[PDB]
């Protein structure tokens, strides 16, 4: 059993609740980054705060979730449904392997670095 | 697949050389964020906005694409081209495995969800 | 061999401590950012400047430093013995790996864009 990180670039008005229905799916533990960016080109245009950011980086959260293997796709769906909006500039999400996990207060690692205690 | 995250921090004054080069080579879709960093030991003593940095952290931005892994080495020479001043604290580039890629609004994955509209 | 990512997550007022022990022990390359964050659920509720948090993330702050692989034991030892208090919130390190380096300036790739030239 691996785990990965689950790198989710979303709209900083989804950051609450994003977070509040990871939770409530035992998904606690986290890291957020502020950020701006942008995605593909082409299509609509993206609005933000009232139309239009034609040139310049957007605004952004980046939530950082580190996760048994088992669990990223469950977690892509939680971030996804709650997330979305419809518009272009909703949000994307990198999954990356991670070979170590390290608590720092007790030095466990692996599995019981994620688990509540 | 494969997908590659390409992580390079650079100069702050150079973010919009950088980002204009990769654009206008098809690589627009982009995260940044502001951090401080630094390099190895040696080379002139770097100054930033008129302050010397003999032992403190310096600003940096870091830029991360998200790309397919036959295009690493063109976003590799861009950002060498784009990015460098010859001066010590022109940056580093890391190459991180992603294993999957999801677009949060359509929940296309893979290459789908890196081709522009 | 290897190199890999080691991306520690620790509170704020350690990152002087922790920053001068890596650079003493010769971990001189890092990048620095400022996050907010929370860890697993359960157990004694994490405090920050005088309240709780529960739902609210607490500040840390994210060094990551890019090591060969034979390195990140002793980081990893390095970083827990100088960011530990022994209260919930001490952070966690991930170790992610990475399959290319290039120092910007000179275009150099692998083992020697880690070292003083
Ligand atoms: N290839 C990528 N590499 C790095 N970051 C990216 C990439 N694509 C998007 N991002 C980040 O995700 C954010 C949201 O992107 P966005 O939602 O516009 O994606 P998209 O692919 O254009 O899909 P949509 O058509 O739904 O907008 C960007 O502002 C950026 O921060
Ligand atoms: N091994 C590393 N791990 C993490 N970040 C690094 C590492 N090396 C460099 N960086 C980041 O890249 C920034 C720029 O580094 P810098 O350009 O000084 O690299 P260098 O190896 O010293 O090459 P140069 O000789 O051109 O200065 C640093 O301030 C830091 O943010
Ligand atoms: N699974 C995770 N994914 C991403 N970031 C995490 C994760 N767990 C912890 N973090 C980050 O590490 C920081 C410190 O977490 P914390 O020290 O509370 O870990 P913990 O597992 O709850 O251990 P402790 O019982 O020692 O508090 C968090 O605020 C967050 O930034
Ligand atoms: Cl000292
Ligand atoms: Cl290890
Ligand atoms: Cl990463
Ligand atoms: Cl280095
Ligand atoms: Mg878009
Ligand atoms: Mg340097
Ligand atoms: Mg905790």
């Amino acid at each position: 059993g691996s785990m990965k990180k689950v790198e989710a670039i979303i709209r900083p008005e989804k950051l609450e609740i994003v977070k509040k229905a990871l939770s409530d799916a035992g998904y606690v533990g986290m890291t957020v980054s502020e950020v701006k960016g942008r995605g593909v080109q082409g299509g609509i245009v993206e609005r933000y705060r009232g139309r239009e950011y034609i040139v310049d980086l957007i605004p952004k959260v980046k939530i950082e979730l580190v996760v048994k293997e088992e669990d990223v796709d469950n977690v892509i769906d939680i971030i996804c449904e709650n997330a979305r909006t419809g518009n272009p500039g909703d949000g994307k999400i990198f999954v990356i392997p991670v070979e170590r996990v390290v608590r720092v207060r007790t030095k466990e690692e692996g599995k019981e670095a994620l688990l509540e205690h």
